[PDB]
DNA sequence: ATACTCACACT
DNA sequence: AGTGTGAG
């Protein structure tokens, strides 16, 4: 089990929200700029940042006022606001564009609003046969980096050198060499990527490997507007100094405990442990997944799902803004059920499916976790009023206030979610 | 208080 | 069912 069965790619929309607004407003193209939401507070929090703006140190979670301190010629687009909260329609819609083009080439998994995994095992098999036996022109990979290769002084210099090496050592006669499949996979991704940009104007990076995690790690190595092949053979040296926290799902607490317990720092340092040990420290499934991953093996399938599994509407009310009156909780649930209803009706008409479960979650001042309480009822009709009232019914009892007009403790968050979808 | 999203595991 | 993690 060498984990070279599949060709898997993870494509990612370079500063997606910023590209979207930059396509709409040319006055913003190729400048330092960024997208924000809610300009009243500290100029708005920063959700996406161009690569010009990034050369000045500007990042996500920055206030725009703090970003302007680092970059005074930084341009700003603000997220649409509808009904008192941020409306993301524009960006969901722009994703839909990208995702539909990708599904022309292979079956994709929407991982996020702006990245999809692709399984190319099958597409590569087709391309191999129509390719008789001829070599792969370097010209077929004009934006592809080969990891660990080469082994000049300007960047594109070295990218040619490494691609030339890779291709030169390529065994194009054997149609089963995993390194050949990786290559063709990537040639397809150049095509796939070439079509995204011609047809949308959006640029994107991609990672090409054998499983979902490597695909994603590879994709971050050579951003923006480039794609990186990570062969199986580049993994020992890639992982030799790769920080554990850089692998998907190891950015969190689990990854932190991998580090403290075993006293290590880098993905490759896990190879020194037997599976039984890794299973003893982190569980049967984490030890197994970790044992396989330090060696570049992960079997997580690319799941066919170009479409989400839930539709969620949320607002936070930090600080003095926390809803303290019964009537207010009604008015924001009403706002929520409204964007929910309007978004759902498009989902039934665009995708032939209905939801049946309403999820209602709220946060409470003083509570430390994202959600303080989730509740659920049945969702029967796409009516804003029914939905907010029903959201209210299932949460009134949490009002600790004796008075009926107040709400204590003040609410710091309201969350609604349509789940459990079904064919219409 | 970036803030608002989504998937999935665990129980 | 709810809760919690990890990610965008
Ligand atoms: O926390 C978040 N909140 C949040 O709204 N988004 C939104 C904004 C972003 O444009 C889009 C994609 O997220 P990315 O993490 O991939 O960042 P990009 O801006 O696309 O650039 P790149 O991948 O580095 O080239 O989702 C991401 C978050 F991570
Ligand atoms: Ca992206
Ligand atoms: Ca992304």
């Amino acid at each position: 089990a060498t984990g070279q069965d599949r060709v898997v790619a993870l494509v990612d929309m370079d500063c997606f929200f910023v590209q979207v607004e930059q396509r709409q407003n040319p006055h913003l193209r190729n400048k330092p700029c960024a997208v924000v939401q809610y300009k009243s507070w500290k100029g708005g929090g920063i959700i996406a940042v161009s690569y010009e703006a990034r050369a000045f140190g500007v990042t996500r979670s920055m206030w725009a006022d703090d970003a302007k301190k680092l970059c005074p010629d930084l341009l700003l687009a603000q997220v649409r606001e509808s009904r008192g909260k941020a409306n993301l329609t524009k960006y969901r819609e722009a994703s839909v564009e990208v995702m539909e083009i990708m599904s022309r080439f292979a079956v994709i998994e929407r991982a996020s609003i702006d990245e999809a995994y692709v399984d190319l095992t099958s597409a590569v098999q087709e391309r191999l046969q129509k390719l008789q036996g001829q070599p792969i022109s370097a010209d077929l990979l004009p934006s592809t980096y080969i990891e660990g290769l080469p082994q000049t002084v300007q960047k594109e210099g070295m990218r040619k050198q490494g691609l030339f090496q890779w291709l030169d050592s390529l065994q194009i006669d054997n149609l089963t060499s995993p390194d050949l499949q990786l290559t063709v996979g990537a040639v397809i991704v150049e095509e796939m990527r070439a079509a995204i940009e011609r047809e949308t104007g959006f640029q994107c990076s991609a990672g090409i490997s054998h499983n979902k995690v490597l695909a994603k790690l590879a994709c971050g190595l050579n951003k923006p507007n480039r794609q990186t092949l990570v062969s199986h053979g580049s993994v020992p040296q890639l992982f030799s100094q790769m920080p554990i926290r850089k692998i998907r799902s190891l950015g969190g607490k689990l990854g932190a405990s991998v580090i403290e317990i075993l006293g290590i720092e880098y993905m490759g340092e896990l190879t020194q442990f037997t599976e039984s040990q890794l299973q003893s420290h982190f569980g049967e499934k984490n030890g197994s997944w970790l044992y396989a991953m330090c060696r570049g093996i992960e079997h997580d399938p690319v799941k066919p799902r170009q479409l989400p599994k839930t539709i969620g509407c949320s607002k936070n009310f930090p600080g003095k803004t926390a809803l303290a009156t019964r009537e207010q909780v009604q008015w924001w649930l009403l706002q929520l059920a409204q964007e929910l209803e309007e978004r759902l009706t498009k989902d039934r008409n665009d995708n032939d499916r209905v939801a049946t479960q309403l999820v209602v979650s709220i946060r409470v001042q003083g509570d430390k976790r994202l959600s303080s309480l989730r509740r659920c009822c049945a969702l029967t009709r796409y009516d804003a009023h029914k939905m907010s009232h029903d959201a209210f019914t299932v949460i009134k009892n949490c009002n600790t206030s004796g008075i009926q007009t107040e709400w204590s403790p003040p609410l710091t968050m309201l969350f609604l979610c349509a789940t459990k979808f079904s064919a219409s």
